[PDB]
């Protein structure tokens, strides 16, 4: 039996859920009796990502629903989806690339956890936990709950739940700490620059084996860069309700997974409205999609030298802006350090 702590155990459990990887794609509405978990690959997935790239080249040009169909038929021939003898629902519009786009993201990060546990050896001697912990090449640890960090952490929680995203209210169950193989190494030349913040990931449980073995990454050349708000970067907010609602967790699955990332900001592209780009102005080291609020900046805190903006929410000043919440994007991998993870319960007030 594995020596790692109870915490640590449940986590690796969480994530390496088999059950669970099938119900996401159940909910995605894709066929599991014609693509299988097993039957899922890294080519069939960009195959539908270009297929999704043509839907947004047709929507641009604004083709008819006539000569649309074809481009539609051809994304779900490439992903099954549950719909048996009848039609599916034509993808006509900028909407409907962007639900698209968010699945095969999450198809992505599926087939990395999936690959992980069929790629290794098999060992009935060794606890299965021990195993599987082995194949995210990354440290975990359970972070005291009367240490500093921990208290800093519970406060960004407890003071960043939008008044908007009250449908829900957040209960901390463990607070981890981690530390990714290569991932110090790579954040190296970003490791000094200025406006360094700690801020949320939100993600499906489903997709942690992926993002902790790869890191965070952005969506490959074949995504279309129209299917995200501000193209094709790594999204973070500073409100843990924005990220939160990321999980989609439910009354009938209320325990998720949420990151804090330290993002090398710098010199920050300041955005009110949808932008869909893959690089950046020229001095410009990040995207800042302005929200009409902000937690308040007298509140910020510094936690091993990077800033954490754990105030709770004021009126930013921006105005006429299309986003209610800040929203950060990198657009290259090697300006985040993932630093902690937490299991958070989720109770529903509906």
């Amino acid at each position: 039996k594995s020596k790692l702590p109870k915490p640590v155990q449940d986590l690796i459990k969480m994530i390496f859920d088999v059950e669970s990887m099938k119900k996401a794609m159940v909910e995605y509405e894709i066929d599991l009796q014609k693509m299988p978990l097993g039957k899922l690959s890294k080519r069939q997935i960009q195959a539908a990502y270009s297929i999704l790239s043509e839907v947004q080249q047709a929507v641009s040009q604004g083709s008819s629903d006539s000569q649309i169909l074809d481009l539609s038929n051809r994304f779900y021939t490439l992903i099954p989806h549950d719909f048996g003898m009848k039609k599916p629902p034509l993808l006509n519009n900028a909407d409907s690339v962007q639900a698209k786009a968010e699945m095969l993201d999450n198809l992505l990060d599926i087939e990395v956890a999936y690959s992980l546990l069929r790629g290794g050896s098999d060992d009935s001697s060794k606890d299965p936990i021990d195993v599987n912990y082995e194949k995210l090449k990354t440290d975990i640890k359970v972070v005291d709950r009367d240490s500093e960090e921990a208290e800093i952490i519970r406060k960004y929680v407890k003071n960043t739940h939008a008044t908007t995203h009250n449908a829900y209210d957040l209960e901390v169950i463990d607070i981890f700490k981690i530390e990714r193989e290569g991932e110090c190494q790579r954040y190296k030349p970003f490791k000094q620059l200025h406006n360094r913040r700690l801020l949320w990931h939100g993600s499906r449980t489903t997709n942690f084996a992926g993002i902790l073995s790869q890191g965070l990454r952005i969506a490959p050349p074949e995504a279309p860069v129209t299917g995200y708000m501000f193209g094709k970067g790594i999204y973070f907010a500073d409100m843990v309700s924005k990220s939160a609602n990321y999980c989609h967790t439910s009354q009938g699955d209320p325990i998720g997974l949420i990151l804090l990332g330290e993002v090398a900001l710098g010199n920050m592209y300041e955005l009110k409205h949808a932008s869909h780009i893959s690089k950046l102005p020229k001095g410009k080291h990040s995207v800042k999609g302005l929200g009409k609020t902000t937690p308040d900046p007298s509140a910020n805190i510094s936690l091993d030298g990077v800033d954490v903006p754990l105030g709770t929410g004021i009126s930013s000043g921006v105005n006429d802006t299309s986003l209610l919440y800040n929203e950060y994007i990198v657009y290259d991998i090697a300006q985040v350090n993932l630093k902690y993870l937490l299991k958070l319960k989720f109770n529903f007030k509906t």
